[PDB]
């Protein structure tokens, strides 16, 4: 009875690992992605996993791209990041007419809103996650320790069966729990990104650098006492305190201090950020809210510039 | 009796070049400046001006190092950057004790809050000049066609002997006119620097290129609503429109499409450059007038950032 029919849409490390914890518990599960050479890697030779040990579990699944699924399932879990979600929900339209549960599990603050428009939002799961995956390469992922899953429905009062929702994870292994505290700490984790991301993206440093800024606090500060105001209106849990400790802990060398994060590297090699889902996103939200968000706003435009000159 | 006793702080392209023609016009002048070289060129192998024609006329004057002047002045012309200009002050404080006409033609709307510290604010008459002047070198300037200047009293009921002071200039032949509009003229400058300066310097980009932003009208915008709203609480006339067409006249490459402007390249030499005396400046009177300046204040920090980083 916990079996469901499940889909993995964007079979990442993690999508590729829950696609695995999930088929092995019997559940029949589709791996969705766009990157040919990982799709076609499992179709031929089956997913690996790479343990503790470094052995390799080599594990036959089912992978397609999103245009190739004509299959409906009871639930389909995005890992897509917030800015490919548009276009994997475009390819995914036919799919849904059953209305499935969406459980997104991927980051991003702009998720719902994003989805809202392709599914009703009843059918609307949130969820955060400390299970880790590396991608390795095609049909290759490399996995350690263990972790869980905290799921909260965005209209708790409509949504049937988060029971066997979970029911159905934990009989994965994969350690579900239901909370009420899941977009909070979405917005936590957006948080700590507006400000790293976009900054160290900014001025072509690194996150010790950042640390190591005469005026990093009032930067922060400028950063986050805006997305507190945004979080207020639109009631959502929200710390700018809190999230600043988790910012100052990312500092050391230990931790990340000699890290580029992923919207410096994006400038670099010249691929779109995902500026307009993070501060862009906050700005866009505070406009709706009547809550000022000038410095966000701001910074948005910064970025987009930016990325106009690196092209050239 | 047009006669007066001149100090030139601020011996530079400009202030030697009024030095001159002061000078020759029968006023005792004293050129001030830091700069060793140029200073020890004057006092020892006269100041050169290369004219129209590329004719040297070698002239002699007297140059001195402002903390070595214990002489006093019926009139100081300061030519003093903003940023040196309280330094400049502090080393003079000695001369000022008669309480001399203070006519600052320098750039920056820092002046007269600057100035006011050191003098009584009705001795003191901002100026625009189109007077052009090249530094070659040490004692070396050139010189081509002509120009003109354009005065204004900060507190015009209190000053006396406007007419006397002009008619000092224009006995020079420097065509001086009195003028209700300086204060506006200022700020007009200084509303294009805070965004040309600004955004190149962050960018890393000329003129020409943050011309080409897709964004460019906005970024412009973001930055002259907010001089905008502050000239206004400041009752000086302002346009924002107006700002945004020079801004663009500078745009193509017979202009200066290809030119970097001149924080950046103090960026570019790890000078400290003059933030705080633009968008900086804006920002706090923004403070003192209750007008909201965020997008200001941001920016001034996101530069001091940027200078702490080249410094490593």
């Amino acid at each position: 009875s916990e079996f469901m029919k499940i889909a993995i849409a964007g079979a990442g490390a993690m999508g590729s690992r829950f696609g695995v914890k999930l088929q092995e518990a019997g559940n029949q599960v589709t791996l969705i992605d766009n990157w040919s050479a990982h799709v076609d890697q499992i179709n031929q030779a089956g997913l690996t996993v790479t343990t503790d040990d470094g052995v390799d579990h080599v594990y036959t699944m089912t992978a397609q791209h999103p245009e190739a699924v004509t299959d409906q399932f009871d639930l389909i879990i995005l890992f897509t990041k917030t800015m490919q979600m548009d276009a994997m929900l475009q390819q995914l339209a036919p799919v849904l007419t059953n209305h499935p549960i969406v459980l997104t599990l991927g980051n991003g603050i702009g998720n719902i809103e994003t989805i809202e428009r392709h599914v009703p939002k009843n059918q609307i799961v949130v969820g955060t996650t400390v299970w880790s995956s590396g991608l390795t390469g095609p049909g290759h992922i490399t996995v350690t320790g263990g972790g869980s899953i905290s799921l909260q429905a965005v209209v708790p009062d409509q949504f049937p069966n988060l029971a066997d929702l979970i029911t159905t994870l934990n009989a994965a292994g994969l350690n579900a729990s239901a909370a009420d505290n899941v977009l909070a700490a979405i917005w936590k984790k957006a948080g700590l990104n507006s400000v790293l991301n976009t900054y160290c993206t900014l001025f072509d440093c690194n996150i010790g650098e950042f640390g190591a800024l005469k005026n990093w606090q009032t930067l922060t500060a400028t950063v986050l006492d805006e997305f507190q105001a945004v979080a207020d209106a639109a009631q959502i849990q929200f710390s700018a305190a809190a999230v600043t400790d988790l910012i100052a802990a990312q500092f050391p060398a230990a931790v990340n201090g000699n890290h580029y994060p992923s919207m410096h590297q994006d400038m670099a090699n010249q691929r779109p950020t995902e500026i307009d889902f993070l501060n862009g996103y906050v700005a866009k939200l505070g406009q709706q809210l009547h809550v000022p968000t000038p410095a966000n706003a701001l910074l948005t435009q910064l970025i987009h510039s930016q990325e106009q000159l690196k092209q050239i």
